[PDB]
């Protein structure tokens, strides 16, 4: 149960950040999450929308990177799967383009591939 949530916050946090964040990364933006997955107020697809809208996200994986990296970067993380094809490449980076980061981030999380193959208390992983 608690375990259950113990799993996710970790599981998650490699998933997005391909690494596991120390307390003070943690301290820095994530303590409400944490709470709200611990509390049950929020699920795994919002905790998961947490990282991608997240400061150290957009370091970690935006700030290097160019928009073809930075979408494939976003696909494997939130997806778990490389971009289909430039199509999709160009369908995203338009988001982007318009709307900014989060705006990307949130058509994956909050779309339809995303609900069906993960749902909402499921982290996303390499399929």
């Amino acid at each position: 149960d608690k375990v259950a949530v113990k799993n996710a916050i970790r599981a998650a946090y490699r998933q997005v950040f391909e690494r596991d964040l120390e307390p003070y990364i943690i301290n820095s933006e994530f303590t409400a999450l944490e709470s709200k997955l611990s509390n049950n107020e929020i699920n795994v697809k919002e905790f998961i929308e947490g990282l991608g809208t997240s400061e150290l996200y957009m370091k970690e994986f935006y700030a290097p990177y160019p928009n073809t990296k930075v979408i494939e970067m976003g696909t494997k993380h939130f997806l778990g799967r490389a971009p289909l094809n430039q199509k999709e490449i160009q369908q995203y980076n338009q988001i982007l383009a318009s709307q900014g980061l989060k705006a990307f981030i949130g058509a994956m999380v909050n779309g339809m591939e995303y609900l069906q193959t993960f749902g909402e208390d499921t982290v996303p992983y390499r399929r």
